[PDB]
């Protein structure tokens, strides 16, 4: 046991019903959009490969030209209305939102930087439009916050001088500012995601991630708070230094899932996976064509995977810079929740289901003892294996959209055979067991 101040401060999942929310949820959006949707990743006739919303990095812009950008953010075709409604058409219960990216422009008009919205010709808060809108569909609403800011000189990558050290101190305050500005202004919050922690600078000051958790908990009752945010004593990172979970969830998996077999360590603390549509873009990029871009089901096969192991999944929409969505975006969008409509019983509100992973797909459980089997890969057997574990037997199985009656056959002990639909349904499926558990 190593003696922290900054470490962990829960042990175990929150159960208050903020906590219950937030987790039901399962399934949300990300909107990365701010002034690297103008250039979409092209700078001077340079068309660069990398994450577009790092387009000042990758073309070395200086912060002043960089910001410049604003004299152009003027995105005429903005509808937060229509933004909602294609949320709520997508199925998703929650937007997580770009309020401020490592380029330091600001979402809302925010009192402490003219780097913001309200310095654009367009002038509106499109935050405040943002949460006003989505909140009227019923839906959540989560902020995105980068620490690391490219456009306050008082940032430090690390402190090697007593100088840095006061600039940093000042940085930290301009930060905490922003933060109760957005908790304040938007008091309908319910998450902050940070990113850009990383930094040495940060890693140094583990007291101040401590404090902006506490800080944000006090000013918004039931707020999430993200592990990427957290730092302790000793600049460990998520998890502190005797391995326990920082914040109130582990943000991570954006590349790759936790593995359905070796990882089912993630059962025991809340998660949040974010998933790119393309492999490694956020913002708004031109040109899709460099990268793989996903199919709907191979992100719906992530949404479940995720859910399959008691984790959230949020699928990221880059937008325009004229404030409409790009036509694949649109096809996402309106394929995931036309599967949702038939099967999201197996995800809102359902967990890690204890059974030991088979070929043809995930299993979920509801919260009132259902065992969901999510069917991705259909086996020519026409037999979808199922084996329980001690002391449970399967009763029923029901093909969910229809009702129609599924046999099952036991196979040996503690082994099913459970039987494929009379007709293949073209489309990963939800088949619903009934379950009991002996003694
Ligand atoms: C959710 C994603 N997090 C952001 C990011 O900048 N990651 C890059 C990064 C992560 C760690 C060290 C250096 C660079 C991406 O730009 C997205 O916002």
């Amino acid at each position: 046991e190593i003696p922290l101040k900054y470490g962990a401060t829960n042990e175990g999942k929150r159960q208050d019903p903020a906590m219950q929310k937030f987790r039901d949820n399962r399934l949300g959006a990300f909107i990365h959009w701010g002034l690297y949707a103008i250039p979409g990743g092209e700078w001077n006739g340079k068309v660069y490969g990398g994450a577009a919303e790092w387009l000042k990095s990758w073309a070395k812009v200086p912060a002043d030209e960089w910001l410049k950008l604003m004299d152009q953010w003027n995105p005429t075709k903005f509808d937060a209305k229509k933004w909602a409604k294609m949320a709520k058409e997508m199925g998703t219960k929650y937007v997580k939102i770009t309020t401020k990216h490592h380029e330091g422009f600001c979402l809302w008009p925010s009192k402490y930087t003219k780097y913001t919205v309200a310095n654009t010709p367009y002038k509106r808060d499109i935050l405040g439009e943002l949460v006003k809108a989505y909140n009227d569909e019923g839906i959540d609403v989560h902020f995105y916050f980068s620490v690391m800011d490219w456009s306050n000189p008082d940032y430090r990558y690390d402190i090697k001088s007593k100088e840095d050290s006061i600039a940093f101190s000042r940085f930290l305050e301009f930060t905490d500012n922003q933060l109760k500005e957005l908790a304040t202004r938007y008091p309908t919050v319910k998450d902050f995601w940070f990113d850009g922690t990383w930094d040495a600078s940060v890693k140094k000051n583990g007291w101040w991630t401590a404090h902006a958790e506490q800080m944000l908990k006090e000013l918004v009752p039931g707020v999430a708070i993200n592990s990427r945010l957290r730092a302790d004593d000793k600049g460990k990172r998520h998890f502190d230094s005797n391995g326990r979970l920082m914040g109130d969830y582990e943000s991570g998996y954006e590349r790759r899932l936790p593995d359905p077999v070796k990882d089912l360590k993630v059962t025991q603390w809340d998660w949040e996976a974010c998933m790119t549509i393309p492999e490694n873009q956020w913002g708004y990029h031109k040109d899709w064509s460099l990268s793989y871009v996903k199919t709907p089901i191979e992100v719906i096969d992530r949404i479940v995977h995720a859910v399959s192991m008691g984790g959230n999944m949020v699928v990221n929409f880059g937008p325009q810079a004229d404030g409409d969505f790009r036509p694949e975006e649109k096809a996402m969008a309106t394929a995931i929740g036309k599967w949702m409509n038939r099967y999201g019983k197996a995800v809102y509100a359902c967990d890690y289901a204890g059974f030991e992973k088979q070929d043809w797909g995930y299993y979920t459980r509801g919260k009132n003892d259902e065992v969901y089997m999510v069917v991705f890969n259909q086996p020519y057997s026409e037999r979808l294996i199922v084996k329980t574990p001690k002391g449970i037997t399967v009763e029923k199985a029901t093909l969910l959209t229809t009702g129609e009656d599924i046999t099952v056959v036991e196979t040996t002990r503690n082994e099913y055979n459970v039987s494929v639909p009379k007709k293949n349904p073209g489309e990963p499926y939800v088949i619903q067991l009934k379950v009991r558990a002996a003694k």
